[PDB]
């Protein structure tokens, strides 16, 4: 019963198997006449189906989305949008594709329709990212928040078995830290816990059958709730450290989240037992720790659990601990060198937390 | 997982004991320079405290709000606003005061800051009502949605023992029908169930001590969630029938919802077992039906459970049934005269549902 200020962003979310077939209707609803479809080179097939659904509303497909939105990709995409007379951007892909859409919207003001194909949750946050001279700069601007999100679990069926797990833990991370945010509120916490519950149940169902559209729906729904928590309350240690590892050492995004989460939770656990108890309840932990339970959820379904396995040099951990301590931020427990360095060593080695 | 389209209004909600002290900042935040405070003649003391907190931002207090927003109060209030040069209205009170505020916003476009003191939930719906030539017509329009809502449980301490119960059941009714709405969605249902849970626990706590600020927070929190469901999904038999009874027979509002809800639930129960299971879970029903449990929640806490106790004439029941069947609207179980008339007989006499 502590006071709070709740803010909800305007949102329009179209959800269900086959929903991507209504893409033209959603562009028309925005009053847009020339929508540019965005994707990575690996998702051109999906992008083409979207472009075909748009028919004469299509401004073409720009298939150069790239991880962490290099500022020169943002420029190139925006140039193409301008050249096509685009008045709308339709992002078909994961966090990186949404991110290119966000960059175009940042420079042009045009609406974005997001069609997410991972569990990253970027489609519902006002946070954008640009990588310049190797370092990712992020900011917040309502302008980058997609006007409409179309969640179609059919587009996640082919999400590979690995990323389906690791992106799912990335989403759980948003919710886990949301529960202990300095600006936590009951509504965000309600959605946080439900999001964790949905993903915790969906990971094994999807792992057993990646073509199960109900299991896929349950994960996408969880991803939406998690992303909503990310967009509404402040993150802390886990997200900051993942940014450090990803940005300073080029570690793959979802996998870094997956490996770090249990150790970031172990670090903060003593400080926020109420949030931990909610994470445990939502993950079916029983008497187990939140940390151990999330570790097992990753491990049991084939995700890597050691930074060693995703390209982190053991010899860079000392530097990683220094960078983790460089730019201060609020966290429930103080960020100190030694225990951060020990968190990093345990994450490196893939030690199951107690 | 069945498909849906979730739309959400931008929202700002300041919640907690003492939040009404922030009213001046909330008005400046909207860019307004002259807020007219609105209330019923019974709540002028609280309006004055608000007008004083507004200091130089105060355009004064209009103390003429009335049940079901008579069109003349509406026009008079607007005049006062207009002659004050007000660019903002602060509604301090229950649904009737929020209503006047909605009426002024409908006409002039000015922002409303809602400071609710009952559990009706109007503060978060786009529905407005006007009474003209003794008959109340409603409509919907985003323009009537308050830009900011300030929930201060200290302003509900003096909500009388009777209305505290009946208003709370009016709130529960919104969540209950929201759980079986044709356009039900998982987020609205998550809030619906949470709303019912808060109010089911809060009613007896408030009954035990009306000055208990935690009990009062719990109720107001529940009211907000239930109001949000009321504004996001379609209601059915319960709300339609209450509008008929209140409108055509001039029955007291909160009392009518309270009396009708168990019987509208009993009518629908067999069509929507899953929604009934969530209602039973949220109300601690155990093996009892939702209908019986909500009847008991009213009765145990001294609310009326028979329309006869609030002035309905038994000879008018046939006409109420006629009006209840006047136009076909969607409801999970088909609306048919014989079982509707029997529902009315049961509500009229206060027969506890099985
Ligand atoms: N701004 C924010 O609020 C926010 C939030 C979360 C993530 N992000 C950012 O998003 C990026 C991470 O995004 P991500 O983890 O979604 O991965 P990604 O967008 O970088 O996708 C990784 C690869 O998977 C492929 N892929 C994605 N969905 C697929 C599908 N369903 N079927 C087949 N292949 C598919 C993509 O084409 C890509 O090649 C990072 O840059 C991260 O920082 C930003
Ligand atoms: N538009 C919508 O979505 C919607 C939803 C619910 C109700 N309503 C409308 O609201 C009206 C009824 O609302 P209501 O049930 O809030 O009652 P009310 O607003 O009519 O209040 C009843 C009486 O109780 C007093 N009161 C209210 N709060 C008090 C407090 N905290 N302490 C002491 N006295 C207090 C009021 O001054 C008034 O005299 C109806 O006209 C109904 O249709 C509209
Ligand atoms: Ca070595
Ligand atoms: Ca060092
Ligand atoms: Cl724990
Ligand atoms: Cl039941």
């Amino acid at each position: 019963s502590q006071p709070f200020i709740y803010e909800a962003h305007a949102a329009r979310v179209v959800f269900g198997a086959g929903s991507s077939s209504q893409v033209a209707a959603e562009v028309e609803r925005l009053g847009a006449k020339r929508a540019l479809v965005l994707c990575t080179p690996n998702q051109q097939a999906e992008a083409e189906r979207i472009a075909d659904l748009l028919g004469p509303l299509s401004a073409g497909v720009y298939a150069g989305a790239v991880m962490h939105v290099p500022i020169e990709s943002a420029r190139d995409a925006t140039a193409r949008a301008r050249e096509a007379g685009a008045d709308c951007a339709v992002a078909v892909g994961g966090g990186s594709t949404t991110g290119l859409g966000k960059a175009i919207a940042l420079e042009t003001g045009m609406p974005i329709v997001a069609i997410p194909t991972t569990y990253a949750g970027s489609e519902v946050t006002p946070v954008y990212g640009l990588t310049e001279a190797g370092t990712k700069r992020t900011g917040r601007d309502p302008r980058v928040l997609p006007r409409t999100v179309i969640y179609d679990p059919a587009l996640t069926v082919g999400l590979p078995r690995g990323l389906s797990v690791t992106s799912a833990l990335n989403a759980i991370a948003h919710a886990a830290e949301g529960l202990y945010a300095r600006d936590a509120n009951p509504v965000m916490s309600l959605m946080a816990e439900e999001g964790i519950r949905a993903l915790a149940a969906g990971i094994p169902a999807v792992f057993n059958d990646p073509a199960d559209l109900d299991a896929r729906s349950q994960c996408l729904y969880g991803a939406w709730l998690c992303g909503t928590v990310l967009g509404g309350v402040g993150m802390a240690l886990h997200h900051k450290l993942c940014h450090t590892l990803g940005g300073s050492f080029n570690l793959p995004h979802a996998e870094t989240h997956t490996i770090v989460l249990p150790h970031a939770l172990a670090y903060n656990a003593a400080a926020v037992p109420e949030a931990m108890a909610r994470i445990r309840r939502a993950t079916g932990a029983g008497e187990q720790s939140a940390a151990a339970t999330l570790f097992d959820l990753a491990q049991r379904h084939g995700a890597p659990v050691a930074l060693r396995d995703i390209g982190m040099r053991e010899e860079d951990l000392d530097r990683a601990a220094d960078i983790a301590l460089a730019s201060p931020y609020w966290n429930p427990r103080p960020i100190e060198r030694e225990p951060i360095r020990a968190l990093l060593q345990a994450a490196y080695e893939g030690v199951r937390p107690d």
